[PDB]
């Protein structure tokens, strides 16, 4: 937890926005790639996500939080002009606010709602499983998102459909578990919610220990996963062969590792399937990146050294790359 980039912009940011938030913080994506995005932080509580954003997207980005716990924005919207001093120097400089509503219609949040196309980049850690309607969600997310934005989220999952009892128990509800999709559900609903390709960034185990709720789940593994899911109009549900390369250029660390099949060592060349050009060509990492053109088309991907499991289903992804 906590990387040492971070560390610095955190002992910055004021210690009643930490003291009182809740949750794990959102996992972010590289701190370079950051540079003038639009963040979304769904769930964003006393807002300490928020503002480590906030620094990290500079003066020419801007960081939207949502939350519905009147407690916490109160606490988030008031320490704005404290965080746009300590960023920027001047107290009216923010490059940041907090919307009030119910993060499955951003539309009707308050002051105002998220516009269509406005966001690069949508975080949460972990509010999918309490969540009412989850393609309403995940629509919604679509909706936001400009093209070439991404979804880059941890959540719980599951290894299998867990039982009607293990969705009604409300010790387990409440520990995010109980509304654990299978993996294989939660890529056709994101698939019905526009996203194509879901990419695997990390996963780690989550046990239950407790001898009563484990017996509601006997055999199921749960699975802590971040996953990005691009919006991107050219994507296609298989990774075809065109003959591309993509060639990191630098800038934002010594490589860049985009999920668990593709890391790009700066200025070396990777053979990758189109559906992952066209994220790098459409997304804002284009500006760190040459990727090649699109020759005739080659069949499925395989000049990788894990091309079977590139194509496997997710669970199959998943458990393999956390053994
Ligand atoms: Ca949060």
């Amino acid at each position: 937890a906590v990387p040492e980039s971070h560390r610095k912009i955190l002992a910055d940011i004021a210690d009643e926005v930490l003291e009182k938030f809740y949750g794990c913080g959102s996992t972010l994506p590289a701190d370079g790639s950051l540079e003038g995005a639009t963040v979304l932080d769904l769930g964003c509580g006393t807002g300490r996500d928020v503002y480590l954003a906030s620094k990290l997207v500079g003066e020419h980005g801007k960081v939207i939080g949502v939350d519905m716990l009147d407690n916490q924005l109160e606490v988030a919207r008031k320490y704005v002009e404290y965080h746009a001093e300590k960023f920027f120097g001047s107290p009216s400089r923010s490059n940041v606010r907090f919307l009030k509503g119910f993060i499955e219609n951003l539309a009707t949040a308050e002051p105002e709602g998220v516009p269509d196309s406005s966001v690069d980049i949508v975080i949460s850690n972990c509010v999918c499983n309490l969540s009412t309607n989850k393609l309403a969600l995940f629509k919604e997310i679509h909706r936001v998102l400009r093209d070439g934005g991404e979804l880059y989220f941890s959540d719980v999952y599951a290894d299998r459909r867990l039982s009607e009892a293990a969705q009604q128990d409300p010790i387990l509800y409440g520990e995010c578990l109980g509304g654990a999709l299978y993996l294989e559900d939660f890529r056709r609903l994101v698939a019905e919610a526009g996203f194509r390709d879901v990419r695997l960034v990390s996963v780690g185990p989550v046990d239950v220990s407790d001898p009563q709720l484990r017996k509601l789940v006997p055999d199921v593994q749960f699975y802590s996963c971040t996953f990005r899911c691009f919006k991107v109009a050219t994507l296609e549900a298989t990774r075809e062969d065109y003959g591309q390369s993509a060639t990191y250029l630098g800038g934002i660390g010594e490589e860049f590792k985009l999920d668990r099949f593709f890391t790009f060592p700066r200025e070396k060349p990777v053979r990758v399937d189109r559906n992952t050009a066209e994220i790098i060509r459409h997304s804002r990492l284009h500006q760190w990146f040459s990727v090649s053109a699109e020759q005739q088309h080659m069949g499925l991907f395989k000049a990788n050294d894990s091309y079977a499991l590139l194509h496997a289903p997710l669970s199959m992804q998943v458990e393999q790359l956390v053994s």
